[PDB]
DNA sequence: GTAGCGAAGCTA
């Protein structure tokens, strides 16, 4: 049995009561964060470390930032992507957790399809690509797994004539999404509920949560191993509810043996 | 238009 849990916290300093109790009530065996906002030596790694955790990071400062929280020691700790060595962006961690290859993205967002971060996103989501086939030839059981700011298809979208061909939702995010997926990784969340709207962001503006009008852009992708071995996924809409919330809802998966 | 950071604007 595991259990993973995949965060987009926006900022690791406001939301840390809140991981922690995630940490204490039915915890996963590993718990990935994303958009830390906080630098490599800011990170709450005592407070973590108290509670009985294992904690690897990247850090920056102002935004971005992921970390790896579990039971036992991730090993192989790698930072970044080899296809893209000068970025400074700290959007990449992957480390081997009981025998599981974790690799954590805070994928590109991009803005508009007309800014400049949109091609940042594409060469970005490239390079994410080439080191994932990689990993994958070395680990039978590994799991990609974050905020890929790429809703896969309308059911994934509150709005989908409103949302045409804009961010998040264009037909070539989602052709670098199935990128990934034609790697064979399986998007865990439609092998479990197939149909129906689970959205994992809801937009602070306009009480989006509220109205439940929001996009599914967290997801748990897996191996052929990890996808056999799949009992559950859901969306910790719970977390989402709570005062001075993430933006974002955790994503949990399930496995069995 | 809200939220977080960091101290005005950028990012999401
Ligand atoms: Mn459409
Ligand atoms: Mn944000």
């Amino acid at each position: 049995a595991m259990k993973i849990t995949t965060w987009n916290v926006n900022s690791l300093n406001v939301r840390l009561p809140q991981v922690q109790n995630l940490l204490a009530d039915n915890p996963p065996d590993i718990l990935v964060l994303q958009e830390l906002k906080l630098d490599q030596d800011k990170f709450p790694a005592a407070a973590l470390q108290m509670m009985g955790w294992h904690c690897v990071w990247s850090g920056q400062k102002t935004y971005n930032g992921v970390a790896i929280v579990s039971r036992s020691v991730p090993q192989d700790v790698h930072f970044g992507l080899p296809a893209l060595p000068d970025d400074p962006q700290r959007r990449v961690i992957a480390a081997t957790v009981s025998g599981v290859r974790v690799i954590n993205v805070y994928c590109v967002n991009g803005e508009a399809l007309d800014s400049p971060k949109f091609k940042y996103k594409e060469q970005w989501f490239a390079a994410l690509t080439e080191f994932v086939r990689d990993e994958m030839t070395r680990h039978g059981k590994l799991v990609l797994l974050g905020n890929f700011n790429i809703a896969p298809a309308d059911a994934d979208c509150y709005d989908p004539e409103k949302w045409h061909e804009k961010i998040h939702c264009s037909s070539v995010e989602r052709q670098w999404f199935q990128n990934l997926l034609d790697l064979g990784l399986t998007d865990s969340l439609r092998q479990v509920h197939p149909e129906g709207a689970f959205y994992t962001w809801f937009d602070y503006r306009g009480a989006m949560f509220q109205r439940k009008l929001g996009l599914r852009i967290d997801h748990i992708l897996v191996s052929p191993a990890m996808a056999a071995a799949l009992k559950d996924v859901r969306v910790d809409l719970e977390t989402r509810a709570l005062e001075r919330p993430s933006d974002h809802a955790p994503v949990t998966a399930e496995f069995d043996w």
